[PDB]
């Protein structure tokens, strides 16, 4: 509260540390369904079921011009990606397990740099 302040965290790497973990999702074999925007003209139902897409390019945009206030928005767009994901895609499909798999490495991830 007012003059009461838990010991400051020190959060000074957070933006290289986000930055490494998105390079290591860039470069995943089964990121390919992510990479870009899904594209709203060619893909029927997307636009309307979707209410926020968003992909790893618009991430990376994100990230590069100080547009995440702190690394908790940062994890919120990159489980969005598979969120949106999970909502569109069978399971048991190429897109719906690269997700799964994209999650369980993006989880391993953030739990192994900050927790």
């Amino acid at each position: 509260s007012m003059s009461v302040k838990k010991p400051k965290r020190d959060d000074s790497k957070d933006l290289a540390l986000c930055s490494m973990i998105l390079t290591e999702m860039e470069t995943h074999e089964d990121a390919w369904p992510f990479l870009l925007p899904v594209n709203l003209k060619l893909v029927p139902g997307y636009k309307k079921v979707i209410k926020k897409p968003m992909d790893f390019s618009t991430i990376r945009e994100k990230l590069s011009s100080g547009q995440y206030p702190n690394l908790e928005t940062f994890a919120l767009d990159v489980r969005l990606v598979f969120d949106n994901c999970e909502t569109f895609n069978e399971d048991d499909s190429d897109i719906g397990r690269a997700g799964h798999n994209m999650r369980k490495y993006f989880e391993k991830k953030w739990t192994d740099t900050f927790k």
